[PDB]
């Protein structure tokens, strides 16, 4: 094998590219990543996807991770913040355990893309 | 009859994580006090006598991304209400909202007729 | 009578000094005033009680209004801003309306001292 | 034993205006979701044996004016747990605490034996 960087994507270039947007906006930065979440988003399946490069099946550096709820919304992100020094695998590892935490808080249940799994009361009706 | 939003938009089902609501004559504001640091539209369908509002049916809070924060209508067993009644409710919902920091506008159609 | 400012207290010198927190703090501002209180505070009987000086029966310059629960715990006041001029009538009034206005969100009640008058679900227990 | 927390701290009931839980292992943690922006302190009773924290019978999380707006204690018809559900369960609370900027810190007994 190849053991140079190789692009591997989730998701299409819409996608990633898509500006979304956060009921409740939450954040957490983790070494060179920035985490953020919908807090308002509850009891919802959730699928994580991310673009990626990789060395020799494992993942180097992430360009974004999006959490997708069923209808196609995104409702938290994983990416790099621009200023700081490329991240490390534990920024990425610890990155996806708390976003999974933080949604986990709201009773949503997580499944992750094959790639990553691979290369890496609460509200109430108005009336 | 003004009609801010669709009918989907006053149909919509919609959800607070912390539930308040005050009452106004014969209104009901219902408003999620968890939402905070947003900027909100209101947007409102009203029946108009000659240039002003008279019968409010629904004013809707919303996100820029369209999500619904905040409503204000009449108690459904208990409709009847005032022209001041909406004045009352606007001034409360606006300051409920402000509280927690969320920048508000309203519609042309609101600015002009209430 | 003295048409001169004329000093008026609810307070005395230990309850206007006082540290006093915020488990959800909010403020807004209204002119020359501060107003802050404590978002978490619900379903109490507030005390509005001032310190403030008068001309002639009528509310000059406010120096501290402060709200009191029951067990004599501030949950709210209203204050001047330091960097700005002297707030006015208009100021005052207005920030006694939405202090009151905000609390009775949270359906409390208000009741207000003599002097103010004369001269001015929700929780779930742990378990 | 260790008490970082009078009998009266322990005791205290304690409400959430958010209210969220997590249970992990024989542990429940419970935590008031709408606490933002707080320095929050971390303080436990529980037993330590010879010199590892043994067996947890309460943590609870303070704002420094006392206010309790979290805490981990066992389930009360299923309390049986271990150190490693001890571990699981603070990370889990300093994480659900940290997503609402607040900032942790823990009790001197805490560090040492937990």
């Amino acid at each position: 094998s190849s053991p140079a960087p190789r692009y591997i994507t989730d998701m299409s270039i819409e996608e990633i590219s898509r500006e979304w947007y956060m009921l409740m906006p939450r954040q957490k930065i983790t070494g060179g990543l920035m985490v953020k979440m919908d807090q308002a988003i509850m009891d919802k399946r959730i699928t994580l996807k991310a673009n990626f490069s990789v060395l020799f099946d494992q993942l180097e550096t992430l360009v974004s991770l999006r959490a997708f709820t069923d209808d196609g919304a995104i409702v938290a992100e994983i990416s790099p913040i621009p200023s700081m020094p490329g991240h490390s695998t534990e920024d990425v590892k610890n990155a996806i355990g708390i976003l999974i935490g933080g949604l986990e808080w709201n009773d949503n249940s997580i499944r992750a893309s094959e790639n990553i799994q691979r290369f890496a009361q609460k509200r109430y009706m108005a009336r």
